[PDB]
């Protein structure tokens, strides 16, 4: 048994919900949540934006840290950071972003990632300002994520699409 309430239940190990991650992090603090990463972890805007808002741009100051240290990330990769205030650790992982050109497989080894950590809060990766279609990256968490993951979906309108839409 855990907190996260209100959830719709899609398979054995995947749930979702309508929800602004930051106010759902900022509820339950869950043992991970994940951020939608770059490669830079330049946290400007998208959820990235949102929970280093959140933090007081604390989780910038460490990713600046963490970047002069090992450099940059590798697209489908991750590190795991401070919650913060947010969560006891944050997983930062890179989807690919088609806005920058980069290849939609990636999303897959982005998911991988998810599978080192026994529960999760989550958003889709690769959605939003990232420009992947948010349908197929719910495919994909299906598919790919085998621990227990708990997906927060901001808005409404595409929540409802994702749910009415999933085989
Ligand atoms: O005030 S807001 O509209 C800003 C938004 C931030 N929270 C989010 N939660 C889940 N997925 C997301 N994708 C992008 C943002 C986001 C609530």
């Amino acid at each position: 048994v855990n907190s996260f309430s209100g959830y719709l239940k899609l398979t054995d190990n995947v749930y979702i919900k309508n929800a602004d991650i930051v106010e759902e992090a900022k509820k339950v603090k869950p043992t991970v949540v994940v951020n939608a990463a770059n490669v830079y972890l330049k946290h400007g805007g998208g959820v990235a934006g949102a929970l280093n808002k959140a933090t007081n741009n604390a989780m910038q100051v460490e990713s600046d840290d963490y970047i002069a240290t090992n450099g940059p990330l590798k697209v489908g990769g991750s590190c795991v950071l401070s919650g913060h205030n947010l969560a006891k650790h944050c997983l930062h992982v890179v989807g690919p972003n088609v806005n920058k050109g980069e290849d939609i497989q990636l999303l897959k080894s982005a998911y991988e990632n998810f599978n080192q950590h026994e529960v999760l809060l989550a958003p889709l990766l690769s959605a939003g300002i990232f420009g992947a279609d948010p349908i197929h990256s719910l495919r994909v968490c299906v598919d790919t994520v085998r621990t227990n993951v708990y997906l927060a979906v901001f808005d409404k309108n595409l929540y409802d699409k994702l749910v009415s839409s999933f085989l």
